[PDB]
């Protein structure tokens, strides 16, 4: 019930633990003098202090570090060479690594996936599990918190991940990361490009519908090229993720479930940066504003409906501070289950710029019934209130579909509602210009306060009456059409 | 049976209190650059370090720190801009708040009330909640030391709230403030104007016809113009209110 921005801002600033049997490893001869070996890491260096076990309620497997999940582990490499590979650390609980591998390459996944999860003791404690390769290369299946076996026995707090390569953070095509909802993920890298299915909040126990489920992906250090594949937000739950960028985010397509927020936030103009007991000080930012050059290019926006039937919509949505939010060829995908679904592309501080064919159900028509109003959304600088929102391609929408944009001024090349009829093709939020170019109605709800639609086509509607054309406020004096044609 | 001015001057200098665990929260990037953004408080930023929850006996919601009722919060903007909200924190009993917000103006209710109260621990605490903003603009009703559920389950000390604007302390037509058997309000702007009814001594419980009920106003730090509308002493016992004020 906090939301992301709180929950976000009191697990940045905490201090790691208090871990008693803090365990150093140095690795001495051998390693640094074989630049192709493909050691192994767990077997050959880490399981020196990480037992593994079964869980008496629960388990398939079961890992900690010596002596419970208490106790921090060192391992102080700093010029082995090789690579090195996990390939079957599941269900590690432990707590407290930092592998230190300068010019040393890591592989996160060979054959078998990885895990990392902490247990909600009374202390409520984080794992904090870092590496510090030189490449990274997951290769195969992550999973931050998950659930260790099935849903009884301990439950499992928050956690962070660290990656912090110096040349690269890649993944292979299977390789599905998949951080739920204590997890966090930090890089570190340059050129952090995941090709894998990333998938941000995710169903933790197996009946939990309704969980918070937040995550967070901070690749604000990432002084490259940051891209993603295919992300996917929320699993059937209301899941709010976000993600730290750092100016500049390629992402591929983004699959929101129905009713899974998205916080993508760009960074500041300049960058970053008995007794009474006083806490530290707990600093905590609102909703800022981008830099100047700040980009998030994302190329598809689906989105996943299927389930119950409830008094609303869902309202999928995403939020950026960015000063500019591309969205590519792919469109917007809006799949419509008997409610009308709803989708929320907000921009506080920018601008929005689409640049394909509004879909529903996927295809560009895309019919709905009666109650479903499949309602589009977009909202182009809230909070400084100049930011247009240009859409360069052609929309076209079906029927019970109601657009809605409530920007600084809302560019258009052309609305084609003539085929579905009973759409609420709201523009009341927009505080100057409408500049359509060509409009084709047949029943429409158009709300436009000042506009030039310099091309007006208006079709008739068949044989039934009380549909029409319904401009529902007030047209005010700057108005203007350069052509009407009715047929 | 003590009277109002033993009460009083009893109340008046007092130690806050001895709090282990004083939680502190700044206010950082984001607020100090829209001027007109009409935030929340409670849910945006108040809300990281304030639970809710149900009293077990007589409850209809209930809210305190963080572990228990004994627990200072600060929260420390200077320099946050814009116009904040608390809308519907009903029935703290918590203790020791002080949101300090120079130029940033509050507003005290929007929709829904609110209140401020303790519970008679052995300690017998007061709450001593602060405010330092701009404006305040109280706009719905307050009530402080109320009571919180029905009767029953732990009942209610002393409360102070503190209420210390730079540029008046405003108040809507239908904005009841109604203080109670234990509670006292500070105002320290200038140019309070009360437009609403004060109610000063007010039934605390259900059937205590035979309560002292005192209560306290201290305009004292008032360097403008002390303006009440509708003020109202005493619900069906014998209240003795008093007002400390500024010679006008």
């Amino acid at each position: 019930l906090l939301g992301w921005g709180l929950k976000q801002a009191e697990e940045a600033n905490k201090t790691p633990d208090k871990p008693d049997k803090v365990w150093r490893i140095q690795a001495g001869k051998g390693f640094n003098e074989f630049p192709n070996k493909e050691y192994d890491l767990y077997k050959s260096l880490l399981s020196s202090k990480i037992d593994g076990g079964w869980d008496w309620g629960n388990a398939a497997t079961h890992y900690w570090i010596k002596g419970g999940q208490w106790n921090k582990l060192e391992v102080d490499m700093k010029d082995a060479v090789g690579t090195y590979k996990l390939s079957g650390l599941r269900n590690f609980t432990g707590g407290d690594l930092d592998v230190n591998m300068q010019k040393a390459t890591l592989r996160l996944g060979q054959f078998n996936g990885n895990s990392f999860t902490s247990y909600k003791d009374s202390a409520d404690r984080t794992t904090r599990v870092d590496f510090n390769a030189k490449n990274i290369l997951i290769d195969n299946f992550l999973e931050i918190n998950n659930r260790v076996g099935s849903g009884a026995g301990r439950k499992a707090s928050s956690t962070v991940l660290t990656l912090q390569a110096s040349e690269g953070i890649t993944s292979s095509k299977n390789a599905e990361i998949s951080l739920y909802d204590g997890a966090t993920l930090n890089l570190a890298s340059n050129s952090v490009k995941l090709n894998g299915n990333v998938w941000m909040g995710r169903l933790q126990y197996v009946g939990a519908y309704l969980a918070p489920s937040y995550s967070t992906i901070n690749t604000s250090k990432v002084t490259g090229e940051v891209n993603f594949n295919h992300l996917t937000v929320g699993d059937h739950n209301a899941a709010q993720a976000g993600i730290i960028a750092s100016n500049k985010t390629h992402i591929g397509t983004l699959d929101l479930w129905q009713s899974a927020g998205l916080n993508i936030i760009a960074p500041p103009e300049g960058g970053y940066k008995q007794k009474t007991e006083v806490q530290p000080t707990q600093v905590i930012d609102g909703p800022f504003a981008g830099g100047k050059d700040t980009v998030v290019n994302i190329d598809r926006i689906n989105t996943k409906a299927d389930g119950t039937i409830k008094v609303g919509g869902f309202k999928a949505s995403l939020t950026t501070n960015a000063a500019h939010l591309n969205i590519g060829k792919g469109g917007v995908n809006l799949s419509n289950q008997a409610s009308g679904r709803t989708l929320l592309v907000e921009n506080l501080t920018g601008n929005i710029t689409v640049d394909g064919p509004l879909r529903v159900n996927n295809q560009v028509g895309g019919y709905a019934l009666a109650g479903s109003s499949a309602n589009f959304e977009f909202k182009a600088g809230v909070d400084t209130k100049n930011g247009t929102a240009t859409f360069n391609n052609d929309i076209s929408l079906g029927r019970f579909v109601n657009l809605k944009v409530d920007a600084h001024t809302a560019n258009f090349k052309g609305i084609d509602t003539g085929n579905g009829g009973f759409n609420t093709l709201d523009f009341s939020g927009v505080t100057n210009k409408v500049n359509i170019n060509k409009l084709i109605t047949a029943s429409t709800n158009v709300a436009v306060k000042n506009f030039n639609i310099n091309e007006l086509i208006v079709k008739t509607n068949g044989v039934s009456v009380g549909e029409y054309t319904h401009f529902s406020e007030d047209i005010g004096s700057q108005s203007r059409i350069n052509t009407v044609r009715l047929e």
